[PDB]
């Protein structure tokens, strides 16, 4: 496990929402990787990768306010401009084998409507 290698997947897959393309996002992901948001859980990579994919709609401009990076886990805060306004929320990222093993997603209350609304909708 390298550092500087581990702040790269994380901060590239962070970023590529308002840029890049969707769908992109898949091959950082090793196959059973989950995504947890409260009491939601998403599985596979194709779940993870669509809810990503669903979320880049509420993102008009991402950014990476700032970076831990503990052992094989990854604690990022970032920040999203969607229509004016700003948000913040956590990924924290335990990363296993070069591949992400498991994503943990913290957000704002107000969006927690949203993040429910795009687990019924997947």
């Amino acid at each position: 496990m390298s550092r500087e290698e581990i702040r790269k997947v994380v901060e590239e897959m962070v970023r590529k929402l308002k840029q890049g393309s969707p769908e992109d996002i898949s091959k950082y992901l090793s196959p059973d990787v989950r995504l947890e948001v409260g009491n939601y859980t998403f599985e596979g990579s194709e779940q993870v990768t669509k809810f990503w994919r669903m979320l880049t709609k509420f993102v008009d401009r991402v950014e990476v306010r700032k970076v831990q990076v503990d052992g094989n886990h990854v604690r990022v805060e970032v920040e999203v401009e969607w229509n004016g306004k700003k948000w913040t929320f956590e990924v924290e990222v335990e990363v296993r084998n070069g591949k992400i093993k498991r994503i943990r997603l913290q957000v704002d209350p107000e969006f927690k409507k949203v993040v429910q609304n795009i687990w019924n909708l997947l």
